[PDB]
């Protein structure tokens, strides 16, 4: 895609903190940028759209290379069009704004580069307010193995780059991404909704889901891919699980793991109020070159340090962190193939972490599975009493996009106090 000039692109500021054991925490002047899928795309020499609703203009876009040459991504009115605001330390992402549904933004080091976080033998910490984030919605904070420049160095047809939010990829190898590898994804374009479609290519990469949640359920999930970095796929390589990527991931959702009273409204972690979420990425030898061996989770709310809940599933050791062994155990228990281990398990997740990953923050609804996988029974054809089926208490009928968008359009999530650095250094304790 080209870089448009009709609307100035001004990235909201979202300060973060980098922390070290000896030095404490220091501010970084990071920013956020809207993902390229949500943007206006128009002819480079004017105002005519290249994409409207759920279709491309085939005159401007007869093939992916010609489309990318002819079409430009432009600047965004963050609050007015997308319902995205920042105080400079707290990011509010509103659900419906006019005809726009949801958003995804990336954390930037500067106006042309995503922040590349290297979190081996490090931790990541943030505050979240899900008070107004219900069943069917997902306020997600996560890592993708994207390039810091959004792909510009690799793909001559991408002249827009990180400044315009290009180069997404994730463990689901999505085929709804409009620009991949510098080409518009227009081949065999198929409508999937009023504003969305899919093309013949998907875009794959390893993903660490630090946080997928609403006030009914939360999950943290590594998803390794056998490939390294952002990879365009065709055919069954795009196929979830069986292709390049573990689409399912090794998840730790307290409720799915057999503890139905840890996290939710009025629970130990009270989702009706803000709280702090710490995620630590331990290596087997406590070094940054070591092998990712454990992902630990600690919560803080009202100054109380809250350790993660323990698993309570027959056949699964009663642990409260993600490990290779916990993954093998919960996949057998749940009847899920260990696509995670097949792709290289925590070791492979860890090398993606070591190579550097981009932070995404988002609010969305789920046209495919209605968020049931997060907060209800899934699959919708399995017995809810079976281990792993039930992931929350949302109704099996909730989360249909058309219902949530009219009933709770002013839902939002707030992400704030973003910190990363040495293990134990982004937060403190005392007696
Ligand atoms: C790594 O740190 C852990 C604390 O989480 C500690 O228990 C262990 O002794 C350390 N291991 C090595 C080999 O230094």
């Amino acid at each position: 895609q080209q870089a448009g000039t009709n609307t100035a692109e001004n990235h909201p500021q979202l300060q973060s903190q980098q922390c070290t054991t000896s030095g404490g925490c220091k501010p970084l002047s990071t920013k956020v940028v809207l993902d390229s899928n949500w943007r206006w795309v128009h002819s480079t020499s004017g105002y005519t759209n290249c994409y409207t609703g759920n279709e491309w203009d085939t005159s401007l876009c007869p093939d992916g290379k010609t489309c990318a040459a002819n079409c430009a991504l432009d600047g965004a009115d963050y609050s007015g069009t997308y319902g995205i605001t920042s105080t400079g330390t707290a990011l509010t992402l509103k659900f419906v704004t006019g005809s726009n549904v949801g958003s995804r933004v990336y954390l930037m080091a500067d106006d042309t580069h995503y922040q590349l976080l290297k979190l081996l033998n490090q931790e990541f910490t943030f505050d979240v307010d899900m008070s107004n984030l219900p069943c069917g919605l997902n306020g997600a904070l996560y890592l993708s193995a994207m390039d810091a420049d959004g792909g510009m160095s690799k793909y001559p047809g991408n002249k827009a780059g990180a400044k315009y939010g290009t180069g997404y990829c994730d463990s689901q190898c999505p085929k709804d991404i409009k620009f991949i590898n510098g080409e518009a994804n227009v081949g065999n374009w198929t409508e999937t909704g009023s504003n969305t479609g899919t093309g013949s290519y998907g875009t794959c990469c390893s993903e660490m889901d630090i946080w997928e949640a609403n006030n009914d359920a939360a999950a943290f999930t590594p998803h390794p891919c056998t490939t390294t970095g952002q990879t365009r796929c065709s055919g069954d390589d795009c196929a979830r699980n069986t292709g390049l990527c573990d689409g399912d991931g090794c998840d730790f959702n307290s409720f799915r793991m057999g503890d139905k009273t840890f996290l939710g409204k009025g629970m130990t972690v009270d989702t009706s109020k803000p709280f702090t979420v710490v995620t630590q990425f331990l290596t087997n030898d406590n070094t940054s070159t070591g092998t990712l061996s454990e992902i630990r989770r600690i919560y803080i709310q009202n100054g109380k340090v809250i350790q993660n809940s323990v698993a309570n599933i027959p056949g699964v050791d009663p642990v409260n962190s993600i490990t290779d062994n916990f993954c093998a155990q919960q996949k057998t228990a749940f009847g899920d193939t260990n696509w995670f281990a097949q792709k290289g398990g925590l070791k492979q997740m860890g090398e993606a972490l070591g190579n550097g990953m981009v932070l995404a923050l988002s609010i969305w609804d789920d046209h495919a599975a209605n968020m049931l996988w997060l907060d209800s029974d899934y699959p919708t054809d399995k017995d809810p009493s079976a281990p792993g089926v039930a992931r929350g208490t949302c109704a099996t009928t909730s989360g249909v996009p058309s219902d949530v968008e009219s009933q709770v359009p002013n839902s939002q999530v707030v992400f704030s106090n973003i910190k990363f650095g040495d293990i134990g250094s982004t937060f403190s304790g005392t007696s």
